Protein backbone atom coordinates (compact mmCIF):
# COMPACT_ATOMS: atom_id res chain seq x y z
CA UNK A 1 0.00 0.00 0.00
CA UNK A 2 1.23 3.91 -0.78
CA UNK A 3 0.50 4.16 2.60
CA UNK A 4 4.03 2.85 4.04
CA UNK A 5 6.00 5.37 2.38
CA UNK A 6 3.32 8.20 3.63
CA UNK A 7 5.49 8.28 6.77
CA UNK A 8 8.33 9.43 4.88
CA UNK A 9 7.05 12.82 5.56
CA UNK A 10 6.18 12.38 9.27
CA UNK A 11 9.87 10.92 9.54
CA UNK A 12 10.71 14.58 8.66
CA UNK A 13 8.23 16.84 10.62
CA UNK A 14 8.91 14.34 13.41
CA UNK A 15 12.06 16.26 14.86
CA UNK A 16 10.90 19.33 13.45
CA UNK A 17 8.73 19.44 16.61
CA UNK A 18 11.30 18.73 18.75
CA UNK A 19 13.68 21.36 17.97
CA UNK A 20 10.85 23.80 17.79
CA UNK A 21 10.05 23.47 21.85
CA UNK A 22 13.90 24.77 22.26
CA UNK A 23 13.59 27.72 19.91
CA UNK A 24 10.59 28.49 21.32
CA UNK A 25 12.14 28.89 24.85
CA UNK A 26 14.69 31.63 23.70
CA UNK A 27 11.83 33.05 21.46
CA UNK A 28 9.41 33.46 24.23
CA UNK A 29 10.06 34.81 27.82
CA UNK A 30 13.89 33.19 27.43
CA UNK A 31 14.24 36.77 25.43
CA UNK A 32 13.65 38.12 29.08
CA UNK A 33 16.52 35.84 30.50
CA UNK A 34 18.95 36.45 27.42
CA UNK A 35 18.48 40.18 28.73
CA UNK A 36 21.67 38.94 30.97
CA UNK A 37 23.19 36.43 28.26
CA UNK A 38 24.89 38.25 25.55
CA UNK A 39 24.13 37.44 21.88
CA UNK A 40 26.16 37.96 18.72
CA UNK A 41 25.41 41.37 16.79
CA UNK A 42 25.22 39.54 14.01
CA UNK A 43 22.78 36.98 14.86
CA UNK A 44 19.94 37.05 12.43
CA UNK A 45 16.31 37.41 13.60
CA UNK A 46 14.49 34.90 15.76
CA UNK A 47 11.84 33.56 13.33
CA UNK A 48 14.18 34.03 10.50
CA UNK A 49 16.04 30.73 11.09
CA UNK A 50 13.69 29.22 13.15
CA UNK A 51 11.68 28.31 9.41
CA UNK A 52 14.92 26.35 9.30
CA UNK A 53 12.56 23.01 9.81
CA UNK A 54 11.04 24.35 6.51
CA UNK A 55 14.30 23.90 4.77
CA UNK A 56 15.34 20.84 6.14
CA UNK A 57 11.51 19.32 5.98
CA UNK A 58 11.29 19.30 2.11
CA UNK A 59 15.12 18.19 2.12
CA UNK A 60 14.38 15.10 4.38
CA UNK A 61 11.33 14.07 1.99
CA UNK A 62 13.51 14.50 -1.31
CA UNK A 63 16.69 12.61 0.40
CA UNK A 64 14.30 9.64 1.42
CA UNK A 65 13.40 9.52 -2.20
CA UNK A 66 16.53 8.81 -3.18
CA UNK A 67 17.81 5.93 -1.13
CA UNK A 68 14.25 4.29 -2.14
CA UNK A 69 15.71 4.97 -6.02
CA UNK A 70 18.22 2.63 -5.64
CA UNK A 71 16.69 0.38 -3.46
CA UNK A 72 13.32 0.02 -5.82
CA UNK A 73 10.82 1.04 -2.53
CA UNK A 74 10.44 -0.14 0.71
CA UNK A 75 12.26 -3.72 1.51
CA UNK A 76 13.52 -5.03 4.39
CA UNK A 77 16.86 -3.34 3.09
CA UNK A 78 15.28 0.25 3.03
CA UNK A 79 13.92 0.01 6.65
CA UNK A 80 17.25 -0.08 8.22
CA UNK A 81 18.29 3.43 7.11
CA UNK A 82 15.29 5.22 7.59
CA UNK A 83 13.83 3.24 10.51
CA UNK A 84 17.30 4.18 12.23
CA UNK A 85 16.34 7.60 11.65
CA UNK A 86 13.07 7.62 13.47
CA UNK A 87 14.47 5.11 15.93
CA UNK A 88 17.73 6.86 16.95
CA UNK A 89 16.17 10.35 16.61
CA UNK A 90 13.78 9.12 19.66
CA UNK A 91 16.19 7.54 21.62
CA UNK A 92 18.35 11.35 21.66
CA UNK A 93 14.90 12.85 22.24
CA UNK A 94 15.22 11.65 25.38
CA UNK A 95 18.79 13.28 26.00
CA UNK A 96 17.39 17.15 26.23
CA UNK A 97 16.75 18.28 30.03
CA UNK A 98 16.01 21.84 29.17
CA UNK A 99 12.57 20.66 26.92
CA UNK A 100 10.85 20.69 30.80
CA UNK A 101 12.15 23.86 31.90
CA UNK A 102 15.22 25.57 29.94
CA UNK A 103 15.42 28.18 32.99
CA UNK A 104 18.77 27.17 33.19
CA UNK A 105 21.64 28.52 30.87
CA UNK A 106 21.67 24.90 29.89
CA UNK A 107 20.35 25.63 26.65
CA UNK A 108 23.91 24.29 25.21
CA UNK A 109 22.34 20.56 25.53
CA UNK A 110 19.98 21.54 22.69
CA UNK A 111 22.93 22.32 20.31
CA UNK A 112 24.48 18.78 21.20
CA UNK A 113 21.12 16.98 20.28
CA UNK A 114 20.06 19.46 17.66
CA UNK A 115 23.42 18.85 15.52
CA UNK A 116 24.69 15.50 16.43
CA UNK A 117 21.39 14.07 16.58
CA UNK A 118 19.81 14.77 13.18
CA UNK A 119 23.04 14.62 12.01
CA UNK A 120 24.37 11.50 13.42
CA UNK A 121 21.28 9.62 12.45
CA UNK A 122 20.60 10.75 8.83
CA UNK A 123 24.96 10.51 8.21
CA UNK A 124 24.75 6.80 8.94
CA UNK A 125 21.70 5.92 7.11
CA UNK A 126 21.07 7.99 4.05
CA UNK A 127 25.18 8.63 3.88
CA UNK A 128 25.64 4.46 3.28
CA UNK A 129 22.79 4.03 1.39
CA UNK A 130 22.45 7.15 -1.02
CA UNK A 131 25.90 9.20 -0.92
CA UNK A 132 24.18 11.88 -3.08
CA UNK A 133 21.43 12.07 -0.55
CA UNK A 134 23.83 13.24 1.61
CA UNK A 135 24.60 16.32 -0.45
CA UNK A 136 21.09 17.51 -0.37
CA UNK A 137 21.51 18.14 3.10
CA UNK A 138 23.80 20.78 2.09
CA UNK A 139 21.50 23.35 4.23
CA UNK A 140 21.99 21.40 7.14
CA UNK A 141 25.39 21.69 7.54
CA UNK A 142 25.35 25.88 7.11
CA UNK A 143 22.70 25.70 9.95
CA UNK A 144 24.21 23.54 12.22
CA UNK A 145 27.70 25.16 11.50
CA UNK A 146 25.69 28.41 12.89
CA UNK A 147 24.62 26.79 15.98
CA UNK A 148 28.13 25.65 17.40
CA UNK A 149 29.44 29.57 16.71
CA UNK A 150 26.42 30.74 17.83
CA UNK A 151 26.58 28.48 21.15
CA UNK A 152 30.06 29.90 22.03
CA UNK A 153 29.35 33.33 21.99
CA UNK A 154 26.78 33.03 24.56
CA UNK A 155 28.29 30.28 26.12
CA UNK A 156 31.80 31.60 26.35
CA UNK A 157 30.28 35.12 27.51
CA UNK A 158 29.14 33.51 30.91
CA UNK A 159 31.39 30.45 30.85
CA UNK A 160 34.57 32.37 30.25
CA UNK A 161 34.25 33.67 33.79
CA UNK A 162 35.55 30.10 34.33
CA UNK A 163 37.99 27.63 33.08
CA UNK A 164 40.19 30.76 31.95
CA UNK A 165 43.37 29.11 32.32
CA UNK A 166 42.18 26.53 29.52
CA UNK A 167 42.87 30.09 27.08
CA UNK A 168 46.75 30.69 26.39
CA UNK A 169 47.74 34.16 26.35
C1 LIG B 1 19.08 31.93 19.86
C2 LIG B 1 18.71 32.34 18.43
C3 LIG B 1 18.14 31.13 17.65
C4 LIG B 1 16.61 31.16 17.65
N1 LIG B 1 18.61 31.14 16.27
C5 LIG B 1 18.72 32.41 15.56
C6 LIG B 1 18.70 29.99 15.57
O1 LIG B 1 19.02 30.00 14.38
C7 LIG B 1 18.40 28.69 16.23
C8 LIG B 1 17.47 27.80 15.66
C9 LIG B 1 17.19 26.58 16.29
C10 LIG B 1 16.28 25.69 15.72
C11 LIG B 1 16.01 24.46 16.35
C12 LIG B 1 16.65 24.13 17.55
C13 LIG B 1 17.56 25.02 18.12
C14 LIG B 1 17.84 26.25 17.49
C15 LIG B 1 18.75 27.14 18.06
C16 LIG B 1 19.43 26.79 19.33
C17 LIG B 1 20.80 26.58 19.34
C18 LIG B 1 21.45 26.25 20.54
C19 LIG B 1 20.72 26.15 21.72
C20 LIG B 1 19.33 26.36 21.71
C21 LIG B 1 18.69 26.69 20.51
CL1 LIG B 1 16.98 26.95 20.49
N2 LIG B 1 19.04 28.35 17.43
Amino acid sequence: MPESWVPAVGLTLVPSLGGFMGAYFVRGEGLRWYAGLQKPSWHPPRWTLAPIWGTLYSAMGYGSYIVWKELGGFTEDAMVPLGLYTGQLALNWAWPPIFFGARQMGWALADLLLVSGVATATTLAWHRVSPPAARLLYPYLAWLAFTTVLNYYVWRDNSGRRGGSRLAE
